[PDB]
């Protein structure tokens, strides 16, 4: 699918928190725009003068992610991170001129992303005790991917020797987003495993970390918890479930056309890293039917 590119596929069925290092450095920040950051300031002033209740927030910026040689001991992943903001996102990735900033970045820095905010998103493939994944319908009133299907997630907000605290906030934030939006108790959720990193080509290449989380509740109990919050307890307008059996072929369904690019990323990485068995037993024709 051309609206999603894989930056990273994790080994071993996905990486726990203890196997990831982060390097948070101003060397990983966005570069100042060619004619100056005054362009970002002008877009922000126009937006506030229309919507004065808006506020800025800091974000992590993804620079790059390097996997160790497979089968090695020690830390398996290095995440290179900078800092950005909602304001910088609205003035770059979301700008009408975002494709021009990518061309300029290639020319000036040999890096299509050099002049982009590129805030790091998080998302979950969330599995129930009865083997379904959880999907959410987006409001038709929001600016981004209105009315489309999504998975749980949300752009983490800042605050290996501050590195480990940054990895902790990324893993924490995926569980926190599931509690806030799906209304599940924290104690029903497994520690997340990182499946990979996917890039949204419809948002100038901004990246999301995609995780696997297991819930001890059935689909029926997850639905009850979500609905029991009422319309004000959640940003989404509805919840639904697809058997993990059927997720394998999702790209061939009519649902695929309704999935926002970052949820497409979560499903592709789930299928490659948690699905696609490698051993004789799970690989046998009766358990892995052809076609
Ligand atoms: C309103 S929202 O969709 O919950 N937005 C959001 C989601 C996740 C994080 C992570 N810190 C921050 C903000
Ligand atoms: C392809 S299928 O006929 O929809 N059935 C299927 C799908 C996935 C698995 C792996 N658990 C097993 C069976």
């Amino acid at each position: 699918d051309p609206e999603v590119t894989l930056l990273l596929q994790c080994p071993g069925g996905g990486l726990p928190q203890e196997q990831i290092q982060a390097e948070l450095s101003p060397a990983h920040d966005r570069r100042p725009l060619p004619g100056g950051d005054e362009a970002i300031t002008a877009i922000w002033e126009t937006r506030l003068k229309a919507q004065p209740w808006l506020f800025d927030a800091p974000k992590f910026r993804l620079h790059s992610a390097t996997l160790a040689p497979i089968g090695s001991r020690g830390p398996q992943l290095l995440l290179r991170l900078g800092l950005t903001s909602y304001r910088d996102f609205l003035g770059t990735n979301w700008s009408s001129s975002a494709a021009w900033l990518r061309q300029q970045g290639a020319t000036d820095w040999g890096d299509t992303q050099a002049y982009l905010a590129d805030p790091l998103g998080v998302g979950a493939a969330l599995a129930t005790a009865d083997d379904f994944l959880v999907f959410l319908r987006r409001s038709r009133q929001v600016a981004e991917a209105p009315g489309l299907v999504d998975v749980p997630g949300g752009h983490p907000e800042p605050q290996d020797l501050a590195g480990q605290l940054v990895v902790h906030e990324l893993f924490s934030s995926v569980l926190q987003e599931i509690c806030d939006e799906v209304n599940l108790p924290l104690l029903t959720l497994s520690q997340p495993l990182l499946l990979g990193i996917a890039r949204n080509e419809t948002s100038a290449g901004r990246a999301s970390a995609e995780f696997y989380v297991q819930c001890s509740l059935t689909s029926e109990q997850v639905r009850k918890h979500y609905l029991s919050g009422g319309p004000e307890a959640h940003e989404s307008t509805g919840i639904f479930f697809v058997e993990t059996q059927n997720v394998r072929r999702l790209p061939e369904t009519e649902m695929w056309a309704e999935l926002c690019p970052s949820a497409k990323g979560a499903i592709i990485l789930y299928n490659r890293v948690q699905g696609s068995p490698t051993g004789a037993a799970l690989g046998s024709p009766a358990l892995l039917p052809p076609l």
